[PDB]
């Protein structure tokens, strides 16, 4: 299936939510798929969504919460390296994975034991067949993910980043 990859929202699309969006796909099978857009903050830090979640984190360091897609605003996911060591935590694919227990909020609000990681609101998803028939009409680009855009680039610079990656392994003009 398509896990640990990337869909791409293509130049042209119209859709008002996804247009200019990078999703990380961290679940794909035959009852569906499940994403986190990976290049869009919400605008809030996340000393505001640790204190809004009753964690103390007076001394965490400065860091963008992102809206990982339409569905279920109130979830989050914590998408970081290593092993899914925490409680609630699954291994996406090469050295990713997606934490959604709180003991790895702990960790962020004192700066230690998580590294590089992304904290995203929601989430996207398609019924079984959905995303399958999507890109068959060519609705999405798709590339492999990386470490680069899920966690090193700027997140404004993602969706370019992206787009040209296509282009690594095939003939692809990004213009």
């Amino acid at each position: 299936y398509l896990t640990h990859r990337c869909l791409i929202a293509p130049p042209e699309m119209a859709d008002d939510f996804f247009a200019n969006t990078v999703i990380y796909l961290a679940r794909h099978d035959e009852e569906g798929a499940q994403g986190i857009i990976i290049n869009r903050p919400a605008g809030i830090q996340i000393k505001e969504l640790l204190n809004d979640l009753d964690i103390d984190a007076d001394n965490v360091n400065p860091h963008e919460v992102l809206q990982g897609g339409p569905l279920r605003p109130e979830a989050g996911f914590v998408l970081h390296t290593g092993q899914p060591t925490w409680h609630s935590s699954i291994a996406v694919g090469e050295n990713v994975c997606i934490t959604t227990s709180k003991d790895i909020l702990d960790a962020i609000a004192h700066n230690e034991g998580v590294g590089r990681y992304q904290i995203a609101l929601g989430y996207a998803s398609w019924g079984k067949n959905q995303l399958e028939d999507e890109i068959a009409r060519g609705d999405w680009l798709i590339c492999d993910a990386d470490m680069d855009l899920i966690f090193n680039l700027p997140y404004d610079d993602r969706w370019d980043a992206a787009y040209k990656k296509i282009g690594v392994d095939r003939t692809w003009l990004a213009s």
